[PDB]
């Protein structure tokens, strides 16, 4: 129920601009390590590539804040 591995935040890397990324959107996701990465999942199926791929550079790549800067 609105939770489908689609997005992960790299546990081993500098997350933080990523994690940060959609957790500065509006951090709405599920947070879980799965294998070796911090995974998020907010999506459906249809949903997932634009749950990750577009709050990386639409919604948050919005008038917001970011852009071409993912």
């Amino acid at each position: 129920m609105s939770a489908v591995q689609v997005l992960k935040f790299p546990l081993s890397v500098d997350l933080a601009g990523f994690v940060g990324l959609l957790r500065r959107l509006n951090v709405p996701h599920r947070v879980s390590e799965e294998s070796g990465q911090q995974v998020l999942w907010v999506p459906d199926e249809r949903l997932a590539e634009q749950v990750r791929e577009l709050y990386r550079r639409y919604p948050e790549g919005d008038p917001q804040a970011t852009l071409e800067a993912a």
